[PDB]
């Protein structure tokens, strides 16, 4: 708390006049700043220093009658005065508009521009949207490549990389270069390409930079004006047109608790009361709940977001049991499906896919991600926007195309990708897909829902949607492909883009920063003084030892090899629920093994397996004896109504809920049916407490009980000697802990901090980009790709020419180079080809020893490369890369190669009819790619080998982007 101000809650007018001027604060507030900075470029000399200014004006000269709101303006302005900028702003702010600017700026006096999109589907959209209104505009996907010798140019990121290495001569006559979405350069996998594009591209070359919001933006510029010598712009906001509530959903909880007000105050109770409900484990079902009611609270539309495709189509089908569409809208929906019908043939129209998202639209919900057929995906994508869909569960991919917003969001998962890690949700992932709620016109507010699991790590929880956000962090490394291409050409080594690639950048301008954040955080716990520093420390460090110590103690009690030959019918029984709340004491009724569920769930741990039937005092929502998998039917103990209720009521607890025994037993009845029946048990219970004030007396654990385990003897030893180290400080007589513990605990976390800090500036001055190249350049000397001098040699010229593949650039080298593919047949080539091209699973079985016996000597080369390669010190397992080609889809493409019609093809396994076609036609790229390899081999007959295989994979139907000119 510094400075800050807090606005009118919801709604109010602060001003007024009449007659002559006024002060207009009509229905809008409060949305503000806007932010620019500019990007110098390094000086060569001493001798001259110009202090150049480019402070743009708002308005343009000309605008082209172009719509511009005042943000876009001055991002207008900096490519009409011709220099780069960085465009960082939410989905909301229209940035799309000055990259139709940029290019209408240059055909206004004639030159090229070159187009980028994060995915090759986007790519298209945006062609057809440039093309009907340029013109002067064609498309260069690997697939498809349209009007080459137009101005304008939509390419993937991939094709525009693949020029750079091979030096095309269209780029002497690039001008601008525009990319699109370009925080998405985080990507572990394919965020290193983005940077092999810039920094290869010429100096002389403008940018355009359209991004999310992100901190570091100007640090980005930064880069962009040293290794490219250029002044570049910096145009951020963090302005969005509608504020945003944030609603935390627990797992089995029966509701959502606001966590983040409206104007950014974070409430801390609510979140911890959210915490309480997850220390208590079949949770799918509670979208459906969310959904459903969210429909009555008139929460619509809502975008519901699942990173995987399968799921993502479940919750769909669980939601089908609702209909959310009016009769009007209920034939508007099909009458707007038939117009792709023309599009597609009547044998498409028939499609399996298709046939089963039909009625699903018609009830008005929507599913959306990379495994549909991009027609189909489109008419989810138009009937959304067109307000004939309430519910879409779309994946993050959706999150990155045109503005379509929606009134509430709400995560599924919080968890990521398989890529490399087990990723919680980063700061940024979260503003752009919860930005997506909030419509600016017809919402007062946004809704943020999120379904939250809990392990050991709740830290992970706030820092999400309450902290800061997360840097823009180089994800380059090391390749096989782009280490030979930079080898090929003289000009230029290897380590000349380790230099200018933008993880260099970060570590070097970030190591001088990082040091002043180590000795300012040192200093304040050391200006934080406590009395006494040594006795909180072997105070609160016992604390947390014995208080987790203890609950091992429990853990091998509730484990039936000790506890279960003790229970008999009428024994007093103390049960407290897992999360720490005691339902007081209790006498056992019936104890009962669960055996057999239904089917889903993994079995039970011998833990968690039985169920004690046990009489308590509690109340609460009195039923569930139709019992949920959780602890205890939810009730609440005698804090709640202890007047509407206190009754003595037989609870089904879990074992898990049981903390102790008692001494003596209750004589009991066969039948406690009534509410009579059960009180009179409860009677004979207080009377025990009557003649125990002091306490109800315990089985020990130990001697009571019988457990003579070294490792119980052990841990019971440990927990005595560690009791009496709480008994030698300050514990009794005062309890001004609290003004300690308050204080103690920041020097721990700024200790913490610290050591986050410390090894922060290792990993800045790391070596293992360098050290891998070293150990990488090995296997090319020993595989025979380059020789002794470290120069270029025939098989690494081809292996120059694969692009689309990145594994086997290496491995299809090899295998072309030892004269394989000439042995087989041109449909076969093309299906052994297959197993390169995606990673996404297939289930078939096809072990048919015709495709096996290629594959099984392509696989062990695999191993024959890993082999050599993980002695020559990387770090590949011989058994991980041998597994990572797929053989089950070999049998589906060689189908396709004969002529095959499609609908049986998708028979044959269970792709996506949507995802097939892009390995398909990614696959069909192999082979343009592989055909220019052999071309530079010297053997053409190998060439028209992968044309003749190119042209039983190219058809009307599975050629599908856009057809213009």
């Amino acid at each position: 708390i510094m400075t800050d101000a807090f606005q009118t809650a919801e709604s109010r007018e602060v001003t007024g006049a009449q007659g002559f001027a006024p002060t207009e604060g009509e229905s809008i507030v409060l949305s503000h700043n806007i932010q620019h900075q500019v990007a110098l470029p390094p000086d060569l000399d001493y001798e001259y220093i110009p202090l150049s200014e480019h402070k743009p004006p708002a308005e343009p000269a000309r605008t082209y009658s172009f719509k511009l709101d005042p943000f876009q303006a001055l991002s207008v302005a900096s490519i009409e005065r011709e220099e780069s900028v960085l465009v960082s702003a939410h989905t909301s702010a229209g940035k799309t508009v000055v990259a139709e600017y940029a290019i209408a700026q240059c055909l206004k006096k004639n030159q090229r521009v070159i187009y980028t999109s994060p995915i090759k589907a986007l790519s298209n959209q945006k062609y057809r949207d440039f093309q009907a209104e340029f013109g002067d505009v064609g498309l260069m996907t690997g697939d498809v490549t349209i009007n080459p010798t137009a101005s304008c140019l939509v390419m993937t990121t991939e094709i525009l990389r693949s020029m750079l290495y091979r030096g095309s001569e269209i780029m002497r006559e690039v001008a601008w270069v525009v990319f699109d979405e370009i925080h998405y350069m985080r990507d572990k996998i394919r965020g290193v390409v983005w940077e092999e594009t810039i920094i290869l591209l010429p100096d002389k070359v403008r940018y355009v930079f359209l991004s999310a919001t992100i901190p570091n933006a100007f640090q980005f510029a930064e880069w962009i004006a040293k290794i490219h010598r250029q002044a570049c712009h910096v145009v951020y906001t963090d302005f969005r047109p509608t504020p945003l509530q944030n609603y935390f959903f627990p797992a089995g909880g029966k509701g959502i608790l606001l966590i983040v007000d409206e104007k950014g105050n974070f409430k801390e109770n609510n979140f911890n009361q959210a915490m309480a409900m997850i220390e208590e484990k079949d949770e799918k079902a509670d979208i459906a709940k969310i959904i459903k009611m969210i429909l009555k609270k008139n929460f619509q539309p809502v975008i519901v977001f699942n990173f995987s495709k399968r799921e993502c189509e479940q919750m769909a089908l669980a939601s089908s049991s609702m209909k959310f569409n009016a009769p009007d809208e209920e034939n508007m929906v099909n009458k707007v499906f038939e117009n792709a019908l023309a599009s597609l043939s009547e044998d498409d129209k028939n499609l399996p896919q298709i046939s089963n998202i039909l009625p699903l639209l018609r009830k008005g919900i929507g599913v959306h991600h990379s495994g549909l057929l991009p027609i189909l995906k489109e008419t989810i994508e138009i009937l959304f926007q067109e307000g004939l869909i309430k519910v879409l569960f779309a994946t993050e991919t959706f999150s990155i195309g045109l503005n379509m917003p929606a009134r509430t969001v709400v995560f599924t998962q919080v968890t990521k990708w398989d890529g490399q890690q087990r990723r919680p949700l980063t700061s940024s992932e979260y503003i752009q897909m919860a930005g997506r709620a909030g419509r600016r016109g017809l919402d007062d507010r946004g809704i943020v829902i999120m379904m939250v699991d809990d392990k050991l790590e709740p830290e992970t929880a706030r820092a999400i949607v309450v902290g800061n956000q997360d840097k823009l962090n180089s994800a380059f490394h090391l390749g096989y492909n782009m280490v030979l291409n930079l080898l090929r050409i003289e000009a230029i080594s290897p380590e000349y883009m380790l230099e200018r690639c933008f993880f260099q950048f970060q570590n070097a301008a970030s190591v001088p920063q990082l040091e002043r954040e180590l000795i300012s955080l040192q200093q304040e716990r050391d200006a934080i003084i406590i009395p006494d520093e040594s006795i909180v420390k072997d105070y609160y460090g016992v604390r947390q030892q014995l208080e987790e110590y203890n609950k091992d103690m429990v853990f091998v009690i509730q484990h039936p090899q000790n506890c279960l030959g003790f229970f008999q019918e009428g024994r007093l029984i103390h049960i407290k629920s897992p999360s720490g709340v005691d339902y007081g004491w209790g006498v056992l009724i019936k104890h009962i093994q669960r055996q057999t569920p239904k089917n889903g769930q993994p079995p039970y741990p011998e833990q968690e397996s039985y169920v004690l039937d046990v009489l308590l005092k509690v109340s609460g929502d009195f039923n569930p004896k139709t019992r949920g998998e959780g602890p205890m039917p939810e009730g609440i103990m005698p804090a709640g109504k202890d007047s509407k209720n206190a009754r003595w009521e037989v609870v089904p607890c879990l074992l898990n809920c049981l903390r102790a025994l008692g001494q003596l037993r209750v004589f009991l009845p066969k039948r406690l049916e009534s509410a009579d029946e059960k009180d009179g048990v409860g009677k004979a219970v207080d009377e025990i407490s009557r003649r125990f004030p002091d306490g109800i007396p315990i089985l020990d654990p130990m001697e009571n009980m019988g457990i003579n385990d070294d490792s119980f003897k052990k841990l019971l030893r440990k927990i005595e000697v560690l009791e009496s180290r709480l008994v030698a400080n300050p514990l009794h007589n005062s309890p001004l802990l609290v003004e300690l513990w308050n204080q103690y605990s920041l020097k721990m976390q700024l200790g913490e901090q610290i050591k986050e800090k410390k090894k922060a500036i290792a990993r800045a001055h790391s070596v293992a980009q360098l050290d891998e190249l070293k150990s990488r350049k090995r296997v090319l000397r020993r595989l025979g790709f380059i020789n002794d001098a470290e120069v270029v040699q025939m098989k690494a010229r081809v292996a120059c020419e694969i692009s689309s593949t990145e594994g086997h650039e290496l491995l299809l080298a090899e295998l072309l180079f030892n004269r394989f593919f000439n042995e087989l047949s041109p449909e076969i080539c093309a299906c052994i080809l297959s197993c390169f091209i995606f990673d996404e699973k297939i289930e078939t079985q096809a072990l048919k020893e015709e495709l096996a016996k290629p594959f099984r000597e392509i696989q062990a080369q695999a191993r024959i490369i890993a082999k050599v390669s993980a002695e020559s010190k990387l770090d590949v397992n011989e058994d991980e890369y041998v597994q990572s080609l797929k053989w089950q889809l070999m049998e589906t493409v060689l189908a396709w190669a004969q002529g095959r019609p499609f609908s049986e093809i998708c028979k044959m396994t269970n792709v996506y009819e949507g995802s097939l076609i892009r390995l398909f036609r990614r696959l069909e790229e192999l082979l343009r790619q592989m055909a220019e390899a052999a071309r530079v081999m010297g053997s053409e007959e190998l060439k028209d080998k992968f044309e003749l295989s190119l042209s039983k994979i190219r058809r009307d139907i599975v050629s599908f982007n856009s057809l213009y000119l």
